[PDB]
């Protein structure tokens, strides 16, 4: 009688089947592209004979149930909750399931976990045969229905100008189940209007898209205006089902396959220095089997005032040779896929979601890994007593200052590049001797990899 | 190909194969007297079948739970799986020679809206997804054109 | 300056190397799988020393040539020719050289001989060390060649349903000889369009395949719808080549081996009466060292109206113990071999080809050996003067009426089966005596092996 409507359907994500509370269930900001359903495998039996009386017969049997299909898209709207005062995306257990299979723990360091500054999602503890187990609850009008033991297969992140920032989720469940009784009241679990105002206070617009590309073999950072992009995280999950003739069967668990983090970035060719054309010609010139690039795509842009933004940080990526795409105005496409340091070392990449980004915050998130931990920005090597020169056979212990003063890693290395008339140790004691009449330089770079440069030309003379 | 869809008038689509298409110069027979006259055309057009009035009779033979399902649109076809056999001669071309009907298939797809009412679409769906059985035995009686006390055209 | 394609090959079968006419050579319609050639043997003489600085050198000698191999596939295409008005298959000399070692005589009664009703092949005259000798002529595009003194080694017939009736020929020849000049005009000898139309009017489809199997030890006919099968006519011909060390040698003569007529028949298991299951259970329950089965494989089906057909008849066959072939639908395999009554008797089996087989024609082919010779179908025995009973010490010379009225064998035998109150002679003069108060029977059967029954229950009493 009463017809169920699509627009009135609300989704609930849970980690447990009983005792649903605010810490285990949430209302998901799903769009109007929802779709789900479970199909089955069937077998037909035909008979082929040669007698005078052919047997035109066909007998059908049900054999098994395929995986339950579910897919929906949500808005990327990071925010801070009033309870914890820490930036968390509304759909945080989805990112936890995509990241690692451990118990949900925002106070840890692996998987989806927040902080006072930003919400960061790493895949360092992803090396599992089975990720975190969810339960997609589908409340269409009044009738209940949920999908048993869902697991996130992939997360489709679309980054295109003229398009608002969104993410599309698609996964599979063991068995979709319809329910008659309410598992839990949706009103108090569902987000109230105040946190809806708090969430809508932060929107991410993909029109402001700035890319950080830097090769680790040459450190040639480029300036590329983005036309449109897309990067997805794939788990390659396959459900395993038994094969029994007598009765039908349902899937039993799964085994996550190979982790894939691929992305496609479209951008216009530029003749300007460090532009798209220079990147393309450098890549098509140095044809190398292996690539090692710093790619840091920043959705929503960067600003001095706190602004909502989404960040991808791929430390050691693999850039496929670009193919310049012909159109009205030449716009090329670059394909990348983040490879790890070691196949089982994790650290494929990590993401940043928060409404409160300053350029320094995103910078230290990119270089150090967290939006809260500070990193060095500039370095000037300091002589032991404002000294400008050195004579032959004289010791000089180099000192150094770093900025900001709140940097977590402040120690720097000591090296000599230009000139051969002195030496430096781990502590910085520069030493000279006889037959040292030439000008020499001294270098200093911190171990956090900010790209900081500490330089000073000391005029080492022959002495008195 | 029988198509049963609302907003669509009842029609059937035929598709088959012949040994060899042949063009003819002489009239095999006069079309006028063989062709239907206007009176039987009036008699035929006196009866139309409209698929908008589609009522389904579904009943399982293991439980006898007849359902009340309003149809959104359907399609059922009868297939013979006919393949023509032709010889393979290198010197000259060849034409098909007879055929052997394969396996008889009578399949159909019925689209209908989910209903919370008793003996509705949702009850049928949940019963089927609850009693997962390899073999099914159902009374399906699709009635194109509807049913009425007065004489009405129906399929 | 030209390349030769396999599609332009034309094959002619001849019994003479000169004076080629339409009665000695005809074209054989071959298919893609045609193949022919001749291989050569060699030898390497290598020195095998053991010391340092050994000799490492070889040497090759051509020593012999192998027998030429040829094979091709043809369609079973019975038809009637306008010249003689007798049913004949286009590759009839192939059948003759397979069947007998005498000169071809279609008017005779052994080997390949035709009739106004059907074309027949029997192996009653194959006791020869060198069967009828052919010469395969090959015409590829423009160049000519032929194989000298061929012999039909075997003829494979595959009952592959949903396919056309086809036979595959194989054999050996003394030597393959390339001919530079045209032996005969292929335009005249090759089949013309009229006979091509007549042939293509008649095709044998393997789908319409009925099989007639009967246990001669129990008189039990089975209804087995076939799934797929094959039967072979094999001669096991081996070609002898002389060994000469100084010069290469080609085969000089041959010798036929053991004539084998085997088969293999696959079918599904049927629970119906006299089905496949009953045959399998009877065969595995008897467990007999020897079996006497009558097998009549009828390609093309049996019908009241005229239809083309190819029939293999095994009068006294030997059936192996069947096995169950576990597939999606359970089945079995009936592997048989046609054995003769006596080793030097021939008559292992025969074949009948025609484009006009009414059911009666194939029936009398099976039971009489020829499609033209009619065979008795039913019998009702008649007394002397329409008498219904008999009294003690009274004669009853019974007669017989048979159908059809044109059966070649109109005679019957006489026997008493039920009761002991009378005795019958060869002519049929039944005789009784006193003290005969029981009901006795009389039976008659034809001498052509049709399987016709003549029965009557005479109510002999003690008299008035």
């Amino acid at each position: 009688m009463s017809l169920q409507l699509l627009r009135n359907t609300r989704i609930f994500v849970s980690t447990v089947k009983t005792g649903h509370n605010k810490t285990n269930t949430q209302e998901i900001l799903v769009q109007d592209d929802i779709s789900w359903g479970q199909d089955s495998n069937s077998t037909d039996i035909t008979v082929n004979e040669a007698g005078p009386r052919p047997t035109r017969g066909s007998k059908r049997f049900n054999d098994s149930l395929n995986a339950a299909e579910w897919s929906f898209s949500t808005y990327i709207l990071p925010y801070k909750d009033k309870n914890t005062s820490k930036q968390i995306v509304p759909d945080y257990m989805l990112w936890h399931a995509l990241s690692s299979g451990r118990a949900i723990n925002l106070e840890g360091t692996t998987g989806a976990h927040n902080n006072a500054t930003n919400f960061m999602v790493n895949f360092k503890d992803n090396s599992y045969h089975e990720l975190a187990m969810l339960h997609i609850y589908i409340l269409t009008d009044k009738t209940w229905s949920y999908i048993d033991s869902c697991q996130i297969n992939q997360a489709e992140v679309n980054v295109d100008i003229e398009d608002i920032g969104r993410v599309t989720w698609s996964g599979n469940g063991n068995q979709l189940i319809p329910l008659d009784e309410q598992p839990f009241d949706p009103d108090q679990i569902g987000i109230d209007d105040e946190t809806y105002m708090t969430i809508q206070g932060s929107y991410i617009k993909n029109k402001l898209t700035i890319l950080k590309i830097k090769d680790m073999d040459t450190n040639k950072s480029y300036d590329i205006p983005i036309t449109g992009g897309t990067f997805t995280i794939n788990n390659n999950i396959t459900y395993l089902t038994p094969n029994v003739m007598s009765r039908v069967t349902i899937p039993i668990g799964s085994f996550t396959g190979a982790f894939e983090l691929t992305g496609s970035l479209t951008a216009y060719l530029n003749d300007k220095s460090l532009g798209s054309m220079e990147l393309y010609k450098d890549l098509i010139k140095t044809l190398k089997v292996v690539n090692r690039f710093e790619i840091a795509l920043v959705l929503g842009g960067e600003y001095d005032d706190e602004r909502p933004a989404a960040i991808l940080v791929a430390k050691q990526a693999h850039v496929n040779i670009p193919t310049i795409e012909t159109d009205d105005v030449l716009g090329t496409s670059v394909e990348f896929k983040a490879i790890p340091s070691d196949l089982d070392a994790g650290d494929e990449g990590y993401l940043g979601f928060s409404s409160k980004y300053t350029r320094t915050t995103i910078n230290n998130l990119i270089v150090n890994g967290d939006g809260a931990t500070d990193a060095v920005t500039a370095i000037t090597v300091k002589s032991a007593g404002n000294v400008t020169t050195l004579n032959r056979s004289a010791t000089l212990q180099m000192s150094v200052e770093v900025t900001p003063s709140s940097a977590r890693n402040k120690e720097v290395t000591w090296a000599i590049t230009a000139g051969d008339a002195a030496t430096i140790n781990a502590t910085g004691l520069l030493r000279a001797d006889a037959s040292k009449t030439g000008a020499v330089t001294v270098e200093a770079t911190a171990k956090d990899g900010s790209g900081v440069k500490g330089t000073k030309v000391i005029t080492v003379t022959a002495g008195g």
